[PDB]
RNA sequence: GCCCGGAUGGUGGAAUCGGUAGACACAAGGGAUCCCUCGGCGCGCGCUGUGCGGGUUCAAGUCCCGCUCCGGGUACCA
């Protein structure tokens, strides 16, 4: 041991010993008690960012911490290889996605190994490999023959000069990020999976996931978004089909004096055909983005059709019309629009001069005011025929019976979800194994042509996938007779919805899951990802474990017990116009900026000389291009003050705007510990500590020690206050160096102290500890060394503080017994001279007392 | 727009069940790797202070109602 802290020998020698002892490498061992420490699969981008290190070190620090209890923890790691930005960055770099993202694997590999994370490398995985998503071919294939897979139309973002199908990201401004041309919807024949099946299941179970946070189970909740309502069936009258509309609100059916329509219902198809103004509306609705952020935000507008629906109970002809803010997806695409109780119909009935009749009675029991807005809430009907007087309940069922009797409506459960549409039509993505057989029959692909190979050695001229450019690649032999399977390709959260249950067989060749290794480890103890994945990823994650599970694979109802959402890691993101209106983002390194009296930011310029659009603050990405690299600091600070610096820095589940600074309070800190050691193993071996037989100073610094071990060991395990954990030993450290090591007893405690702290630190630090856990000679390595537990009788307490306050202001402070009573407080905080100050000439009114805690005294 | 969260000294953050506001660090100034000072306004004291406006309470950063700004998701970014 020298005397100087010096990672770049000490980190990666211990690197090295990991590797070759394989310390993290575990098998189902019967005998230890399990524990999956699952952290969400990176896709492989190019290098990491500190979004990155603090999800993974968050899960290292986890599982260091659940191994020196003693169990067989496994934490693995794998790379979530297929998407979208492989394509992008392989056209740019003239190559293809494959070597591309192997690359990628291949450095990312490196910088997860030298940041120090206890993998299990035995283990590693790659979704972009067919060892992998052979399986998962092979598992959509049975989804269809169980009758959870089917095909329908769906909305797509489609530039026409190209021919291509564009995701919702390349889209910028309404308009193409490659070409001067804008972008439209074209429907456009999909493989859906019926998720709509487990809604309920996923909806019930988050009642039972208790150690999951309510933040994410909520948003789950109003994403599924289940309701219970009526169908309402329609007769139009110069129109050969019906109108079906759904409503959670039956009651108001009095007051629907219109209908609208969505955009591409074949109500306005038929219309447009001999109306000119509806023609040019659904042709402007064409441009509309297939997203619900900007369906909501831009302008509520609409046309009359010409058609006059008939309203079953009231019978009056009211118009049907067309309108954008009506989705397709959502419901029949058509609704019973009542614009006196609703606001969103109100604005649109207001605008377009509709009539506006009321039907609900107001809570006080009058007929409501109308000028200025609707009356969104329930009550008594009125002005409704037969149906006057009667509240919510039974105004919903008893037009709901009289519209069954009718045989024109119906009871019917509807979900805001959507099934599960997983085809997509680009190159670097799993193939879907369906085949098109020369009779025109669609059947899934044979067992014994699977897995459907996707071929890594292409050429991409960027518009058209290579195999759907190469006639030749569709073309196979199915039941004795020519076919063309399936070119469109998986979603990458296919690959991620399953990965978790892989990893406990990652090399079994006989099936897509060894069920005795499976269950053994599944269902996973805590899965730490970002709060980004709280709704798409976790209910894919969810709904494919209940598949696995009805398939007989595992025994659990939930894949994982406990979820760790960490906030997101910010940062500035910047970028400039192109010459042919591309969007070159800009990172933060490259970008000069000159900032506000407030902090924020005004000028932003980068070095070649653009006038930068400053966005804001965002999660650092690929895509942004403002993810800040980890191999700076690593190489000039080590892993080590990096991994301290992200879980000191601010607690897991709250965001983080990244900055730098803080980080040399971890590398001084660190030298402490390194300094306190080596002053201590200088003087050498110590004595045995005698317990019973030390001063009061000794006493009181041996109570902190295992104070501190008890709010370390709480503060990670239950709370996952990793912060105020790190604190905690620094103010144990601040405390340790001031204590003198003169006599044999303070050295002997000195040693119980350094011993307990190394490895408590070792979690977050674990290269450094590693070091001085050999140098206070203890036993073996330290990642197999037991956790510290805190001892009762040191931590024991003789007095307490009590606050004293006047009138809710703190006056004074006094040390006081355990066991005191109220009067003795009282009397004792009577001779403070600041409390007697503000009782002289006024009576005692009331007088609080929390018990060794507080004593509050109100005046009079 | 809708769903979910956040805002505390120059800065990140602490206060775990309504009960000492600013632990522990960073940056800054001053002294000799170590020590001192450090929310604001006028002292070994007094008032005030947790984005903004009301309310409940003996007591609110914490609970309630109404805003402002900022982040995440919004179904083809992963
Ligand atoms: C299961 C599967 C669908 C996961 C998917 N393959 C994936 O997300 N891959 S990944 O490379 O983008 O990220 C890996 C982990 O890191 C988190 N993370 C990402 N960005 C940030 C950020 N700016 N700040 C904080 N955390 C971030 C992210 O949530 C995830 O847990
Ligand atoms: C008195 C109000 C509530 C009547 C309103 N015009 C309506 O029927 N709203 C529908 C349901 O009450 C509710 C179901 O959650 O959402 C409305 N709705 C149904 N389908 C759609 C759709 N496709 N687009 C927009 N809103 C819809
Ligand atoms: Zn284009």
């Amino acid at each position: 041991m020298q005397e100087q802290y010096r990672p770049e020998e000490i980190e990666s020698k211990v690197q090295l010993h990991w590797d070759e002892k394989r310390t993290f490498e575990v098998t189902e061992d019967e005998s230890k008690e399990k524990y999956y420490c699952l952290s969400m699969l990176p896709y492989p981008s190019g290098r990491l960012h500190m979004g990155h290190v603090r999800n993974y070190t968050i899960g290292d620090v986890i599982a260091r911490y659940q191994r020196m209890l003693g169990k067989n923890v496994l934490q693995p790691i794998g790379w979530d290889a297929f998407g979208l930005p492989a394509e992008g960055a392989a056209v740019k770099n003239n190559t293809a996605p494959a070597p591309w993202t192997y690359d990628n694997i291949a450095y990312m590999k490196n910088q997860l190994k030298m940041l120090g994370f206890g993998y299990d490398w035995s283990r590693e995985l790659a979704t972009c490999t067919p060892e992998y998503y052979r399986w998962e071919q092979k598992f959509f294939t049975e989804l269809y023959k169980k009758g959870l897979v089917y095909k329908k139309t769906s909305a797509v973002n489609w530039c026409p000069n190209d021919q291509t199908v564009l995701a919702n990201e390349q889209v910028i401004d309404g308009c193409c990020w490659r070409c001067d041309t804008k972008v439209e919807r074209k429907e456009i024949p999909q493989w859906f999976i019926k998720i709509t099946a487990y809604a309920d299941e996923l909806l019930n179970d988050l009642d039972k996931l208790d150690h999951w946070p309510d933040t994410v189970k909520t948003m789950q909740r109003n994403w599924i978004g289940r309701s219970e309502g009526v169908e309402i069936t329609f007769n139009v009258n110069d129109y050969d089909n019906t109108l079906t509309v759904y409503t959670t609100r039956p009651d108001a059916f009095m007051g629907c004096t219109y209908l609208a329509v969505a955009a591409g219902h074949p109500l306005a198809q038929k219309a447009a055909e001999n109306n000119p103004e509806l023609a040019a509306f659904i042709d402007e609705c064409r441009n509309t983005k297939v997203a619900e952020a900007e369906m909501a935000t831009m302008e509520k507008k609409g046309v009359d059709t010409g058609f006059k629906a008939v309203h079953p109970l009231t019978g009056e002809e009211i118009p049907v019309w067309a309108a954008n803010f009506v989705l397709m997806e959502y419901g029949t695409g058509a609704v019973m629009a009542v614009p006196g109780h609703d606001q969103r119909d109100y604005e649109f009935a207001s605008k377009y001069g509709l009539n506006i009749k009321p039907v609900i009675l107001a809570a006080d029991g009058s007929e409501p005011d109308l000028s200025q807005q609707a009356l969104t809430e329930k009550g008594v009907l009125f002005n409704s025929g037969e149906f006057n007087g009667l509240d919510h309940e039974a105004a919903f069922n008893a037009i709901a019976d009289k519209l069954t009797a009718m045989g024109v409506g119906e009871r019917k459960v509807n979900y805001r979800l959507r099934d599960w549409g997983v085809s997509r039509q680009r190159y670097w993505g799993a193939p879907i194994p369906m085949v098109t057989l020369e009779d025109g029959t669609v059947m899934p692909t044979p067992d014994d042509q699977l897995p459907v190979i996707l071929p890594e050695d292409v050429v991409m001229d960027g518009i058209t996938s290579p195999i759907k450019a190469d006639p030749e690649w569709a073309k196979t032999t199915v039941n004795g007779m020519p076919a063309l399977r399936e070119t469109d390709t998986f979603d990458t959260f296919m690959e991620s919805s399953w990965y978790y249950a892989r990893y406990t067989c990652p090399q079994y060749k006989e099936g897509m899951l060894d069920s005795e290794a499976a269950n053994y480890w599944l269902p996973v103890d805590i899965y730490i990802g970002g709060i980004e994945h709280a709704i798409m990823h976790l209910l894919y994650f969810r709904f494919f474990h209940k598949l696995m599970r009805d398939a007989g694979m595992v025994n659990s109802d939930e894949p994982a017990k406990q979820l760790l959402c960490q906030g997101m890691v910010l940062a500035d993101a910047f970028y400039y116009v192109g010459e042919n209106g591309e969007r070159n983002w800009v990172s933060p390194v490259d970008a000069i900026v000159e900032r506000d009296e407030k902090g924020r930011i005004v000028k932003a310029k980068d070095a070649a000389g653009h006038e930068l659009v400053y966005t804001g603050m965002s999660k650092m990405s690929k895509s942004k291009n403002n993810g800040i690299d980890p191999q700076v600091m690593v190489e000039r600070y080590g892993a080590d003050t990096v991994r301290l610096f992200m879980m000191f820095a601010s607690p897991a589940d709250m965001t983080l705007e990244w900055q730098e600074s803080g980080v040399e309070g971890a590398n001084r800190f660190l030298k402490r510990v390194w300094k306190l050691v080596y002053e201590h193993t200088a003087k050498g071996d110590v004595a045995a500590l005698n317990v019973d037989a030390l001063t009061e100073n000794q006493k009181a610094l041996r109570r902190d020690v295992h104070k501190t071990i008890a709010k370390v060991t709480d503060d990670i395990g239950r709370r996952q206050t990793f912060n105020t954990a790190i604190a905690a030993i620094m103010e144990l450290m601040n405390k340790l160096a001031k204590a003198p090591t003169d006599g044999e007893q303070d050295r002997a405690l000195m040693q119980e102290a350094l011993l307990a702290v190394v490895r408590m630190l070792n979690p977050f630090t674990p290269h450094i500890c590693f070091t001085l856990w050999q140098e206070l000679k203890g036993e073996g390595d330290i990642d197999n060394a037991p956790w510290p537990v805190a001892d009762e009788k040191a931590m024991v307490e003789d007095s307490t503080l009590v606050v004293v306050q006047v009138n809710g202001k703190v006056r004074a402070k006094i040390t006081v017994p355990v066991d005191a009573t109220e009067e003795q407080v009282r009397e004792r905080a009577g001779q403070e001279h600041l409390v007697a100050k503000y009782l002289d000439g006024v009576t005692v009114r009331k007088v609080i007392y929390v018990p060794g805690k507080l004593l509050n005294l109100v005046v009079g």
